[PDB]
């Protein structure tokens, strides 16, 4: 709320060393790293919260002292002259970015659309290096390791290889995952054709036993008789009592029983 | 082909009951008792073996 | 749209309620009767088969 | 997938045309069980399709 | 990957054995750069495998 | 378009020197190297751009 | 057929007038409006019937 008389409102964001401490950021101010992200403020919302501001990446500065505030915009974006085969690193980053992407879904793929590397709209590779590593899982502290370099090839490469180790991760879990559900494939494949065999066999063994050995058995068993007609119908009754219960249940047995 | 399906499969619940029936073997089992123990040898057969219906079974078997 | 392709279930249970509406219709069913027998075939439907309080029921009714 | 049997008897044979119709008489006898097989697992499965589209429809009505 | 003006400057030479010579010495180069590469990532790779197995153990607790 | 109704459709391929810029290819024409390849064109898909020619070299020439 | 063989393959269109009569179209040459909108075949095809012409809008003339 202070700066917002101001006619220029910025706010700096900075990345927290390992170990977070909350008290320590009060206490000390040698907790944040020297990096900063120096950018405008867009707009407030507040939506659930009281503080839920806007923050983006568009300076970065490296103060030489924070405890000492100088600053300096010592961007460094040294190249070589010749730039025929330069950007031939970034055909290749592209389309692993693409393969992550693919393979990896993390975000909409507008945004790759709209910035196309044939469109020449491209005025900044750098940022477009920075935002294709931003998609990388790996931890911040891999993130400062990367801002370390200052030879524009080696953090091309670190980039490439925190993308790869994303890449080895991801691929790892999915083959695992997919390796897992052919197993519960196979596994239930080889019950169904275990059920198969059951249906084929029931009548050839078991006779249909789970209902019929005790229904045909019976009624060959009344057949020698000469059934008067109440008990006949009272059996019919019972029988059909007992093709609709289940087999393995108190009331179907004692039907059973009483059938018996 | 019923006979290969047969060869073709290697699970089965059996031993456990076949315990039982070598039991019966040394005994001299008359008749009655021996259609009984077959009458329930097939219903514990059709039955799972968790059910408590099963249990009982079991129980009257042994 | 309820009666889609369902037999013997949300109506007369063919084994035993629609079984014993036709014994009913020919009889001179007494409205008391009517309503008590009304009241047995809604609980009977709204009991399962296989329970004991069922067979109970359709005892009654028979 | 002739036994060896089949294939003896059929090198047994000397004249061409009788081994050739013997050797598409075997064709014939595999693909006739070939032909039982597909038919009667596919006839399980949509027998198991139908079975579960019943299940479908009732808990649908639910 | 050679440069375009390695393929321009390769496609200058007239006798087919400086621009055989050429392009071989061109594939040395470009395998060379390829090895160092490899080399480095090699090494880069080991460094970071010298983080704790611990590590990788406790990301699969995570 | 306009190589449609030409007897012979064709088209030449051709690399340009260092520091490309799309205004001097109109402005200047010593920018493209001397040495071309002349072919025939295959066919026009044009999926998703209005420009997806498919190049092959054929015929070299300076 | 006939334009198969022609050097330059076009093909032409136009608009008719109200009324819209077939035997009239070959009777007359009046009928049509006068506007014309020549233009190139694509492909010919034929997936339903012998004639599926392909036709755009290029060279507009009065």
């Amino acid at each position: 709320r202070r700066k917002v008389r101001l006619a220029q409102p910025y706010v700096g964001v900075f990345l927290k060393r390992d170990d977070s401490n909350e008290s320590d950021v009060v206490e000390s101010l040698d907790e944040i790293e020297h990096t900063g992200t120096f950018a405008q403020i867009h707009e407030m919302q507040d939506l659930g919260d009281k503080l839920r501001m806007i923050v983006m990446g568009h300076r970065r500065v490296h103060i030489s002292r924070q405890l000492e505030m100088v600053e300096v915009e010592n961007v460094v974006h040294e190249d070589f002259q010749v730039t025929e085969e330069v950007k031939a690193l970034t055909a290749e980053i592209v389309k692993t970015i693409r393969d992550i992407i693919a393979l990896n879904p993390l975000y909409r793929e507008s945004v790759l659309q709209m910035m196309q590397a044939g469109q020449r709209v491209v005025d900044n590779p750098i940022y477009l290096s920075d935002m294709g590593a931003a998609l990388t899982g790996a931890e911040s502290h891999e993130l400062q390791d990367v801002l370390e370099e200052t030879n524009i090839p080696k953090r091309l490469y670190k980039a490439l290889s925190l993308l790869k180790k994303e890449f080895e991760l991801s691929k790892l879990q999915q083959r695992l995952g997919r390796e897992v559900e052919e197993k519960i494939k196979q596994t239930h494949r080889k019950y169904l054709l275990q059920e198969q065999l059951k249906i084929i066999k029931k009548e050839l063994g078991l006779e249909k036993d789970d209902k019929d050995a005790i229904e045909e058995k019976f009624r060959e068993r009344l057949k020698e008789l000469v059934v008067p007609k109440h008990v006949m119908d009272v059996v019919d009754e019972e029988l059909s009592k007992l093709g609709l219960l289940d087999n393995h249940s108190s009331e179907f047995n004692v039907t059973r029983n009483y059938l018996d």
